[PDB]
């Protein structure tokens, strides 16, 4: 199995959950059609990013690695709609949103950044990802679960549901990469690839499907 095989995966992957997440929210009510909506693009977004990463588009040479454009286009896109996702089973408002979203995105862009930087101090733009992800994570567990406990019990047992999910799934990432070839390149690229496909679909997709059981339960 080879990187382009381990990308198709990918792709593959995030059609299923894609196809199986427009097809739920077919009908879906008038309010909770904006879930199914975020599902559709978070999972389509991963597909294209994986078919064009499969295809070998976005293979960027950058010291002695590849760096994986696409993978980071992605993530971009789509932790942001995961996070949003959360929220508004949480209930924040506006403010609320704006905090938890911007944290996110200086995660992925600090992360993005850092693969691209060759020299050791690409390790300083890694540091600053971790640093707002550790805020992203009280805010999933502190505040936005305060937030969600004046749900239904069934909505606030999703949330947990969802953000136990999130917040290990996601803690892991940091390692990887750490470890494979954006930082000490231990890992080789296809393992690091590997561990990563996995990651984005149940973090993407089988995030979606614990919500459509939740959804059906309900
Ligand atoms: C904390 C941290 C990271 C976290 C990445 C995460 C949490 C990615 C999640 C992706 C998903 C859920 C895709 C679908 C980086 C950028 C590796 C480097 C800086 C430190
Ligand atoms: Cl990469």
């Amino acid at each position: 199995v080879g990187l382009t095989t381990l990308f198709w995966l990918g792709a593959i992957g995030m059609l299923v959950g894609t196809l199986a997440f427009a097809w739920a929210g077919r009908d879906a009510g008038s309010g909770e059609r904006r879930y199914y909506v975020t599902l559709v693009g978070i999972s389509g977004i991963a597909a294209v990013a994986y078919v064009v990463m499969a295809l070998g588009v976005g293979w960027v040479p950058v010291a002695e690695r590849t760096v994986f454009a696409p993978r980071y286009i992605d993530w971009i896109l789509t932790t942001p709609l995961i996070v949003y996702f959360l929220g508004l089973l949480a209930g924040l408002d506006s403010r609320e949103f704006g905090i938890v979203i911007t944290l996110n995105t200086v995660v992925m862009l600090a992360g993005f950044a850092g693969a691209m930087v060759p020299g050791i101090e690409r390790y300083a733009l890694f540091g600053m990802g971790a640093v707002a992800f550790l805020g992203l994570v009280y805010y999933l567990v502190g505040p936005m679960t305060e937030s969600a406990s004046q749900r239904s019990s069934g909505i606030k047992s999703l949330y947990v549901r969802l953000r136990n999910l999130t917040v290990i799934l996601w803690a892991i990432y940091p390692f990887i990469w750490l470890l494979g070839p954006p930082g000490v390149a231990l890992l080789t690229p296809t393992v690091d690839v590997a561990l990563i496909v996995y990651l984005d679909l149940v973090t993407k997709v089988g995030f979606g499907f614990i919500a459509l059981d939740a959804a059906a339960t309900l």
